[PDB]
């Protein structure tokens, strides 16, 4: 048999109660662990997540003195290296954001108002999440332009570390490529090869989205820099990704495909994209590879995937 697939972008909603209901938080060596407000709040922004339907405006949250600051100390960090590391479309886009999204230090910007920025960029938008969505349900949403996305922020005594994604890492890291034309496209080609797939072949895409929109080096010119999100959300291995150190090879989709790694230390080595549009490309012709009885296409006008 094929695996369920939404067809529609209100079929989203099946994803909230599909996710992994015993979250990092709960771990004893969570900066927060130890920390009950914490584990209280983190609740509240999962409460808001599994609560969110498709078509609501995302729930605006008053954050604490405490929560800003940790924003403001790890923005103020990362933002130093972006002119410099971070790709053309990354520094592009965010001055548009600290005007009209209020990317500032003292300001941790509402979700709901990062979508509007972003659907009027490339027609994609935000939807809060819980916690951890199988690479199935998190793929699939791309299909839509829809962005999985989390609205808690790490716990304050560690600013400068993150055992998972959390707010700071979803909008300095993500947000400002999904701004960007060709990365949105690529974004979702990756989502429609996911629809249908059988599990060994998410666990392919999963991998490529790794090397990729978590982990990518972009060509430019004669240059190479960051566009991966979780190099542009890490102080330490945004330097290091364009140091002498990592080895660095051409995203070549059945190599990258296979590609073993581990997310706990810098990566050893990172694939580089031509462009988005090339990498679009490549991912199409490697959906192409995957044995699915169907073709599928999404249709902005009715927001509903079109299966051949
Ligand atoms: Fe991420």
């Amino acid at each position: 048999t094929v695996p369920w697939f939404p067809r529609t972008i209100q079929e989203l909603d099946r994803f909230a109660n599909q996710i992994l209901s015993y979250g990092a938080e709960l771990d004893a060596d969570h900066p927060g662990f130890k920390d009950p407000v914490y584990r209280a709040r983190r609740k509240q922004f999962a409460d808001i997540a599994y609560n969110y339907r498709h078509g609501q405006p995302i729930p605006r949250v008053e954050y604490m003195e405490e929560e800003k600051k940790t924003w403001g100390t790890v923005f103020k960090t990362l933002k130093s290296l972006y002119k410099t590391h971070a790709c053309y479309e990354y520094n592009h886009i965010f001055p548009l954001l600290e005007k009209y999204c209020g990317f500032h230090e003292d300001n941790i910007p509402q979700l709901e108002d990062v979508s509007q920025f972003l659907q009027t960029c490339t027609g994609f938008r935000l939807r809060p999440v819980a916690g951890l969505l199988s690479s199935r349900d998190f793929l699939g949403g791309l299909a839509f332009r829809v962005f999985h996305c989390t609205q808690y922020i790490r716990h304050g005594s560690k600013p400068m570390y993150t055992p998972e994604p959390d707010i700071c890492h979803e909008l300095l890291g993500h947000v400002p490529l999904f701004s960007d034309r060709s990365f949105a496209q690529f974004s979702q080609e990756i989502g429609l090869a996911s629809l249908g797939t059988p599990d060994e072949y998410i666990e392919k895409l999963a991998t490529i989205y790794w090397f990729t929109v978590e982990f990518g080096l972009c060509k430019q010119g004669d240059s190479i820099k960051a566009y991966g999100a979780g190099l542009l959300s890490s102080f330490g291995e945004l330097q290091y990704c364009l140091s002498e150190k990592p080895k660095l090879l051409p995203l070549e989709l059945e190599k990258t495909a296979i590609q073993n790694y581990t997310v706990t230390e810098f990566q050893p080595l990172y694939y580089v994209a031509e462009s988005f549009n090339d990498a679009k490309e490549k991912v199409r012709n490697f959906a192409a590879t995957i044995p699915r009885p169907f073709s599928v296409r999404y249709d902005p006008y009715t927001q509903r995937i079109e299966v051949l």
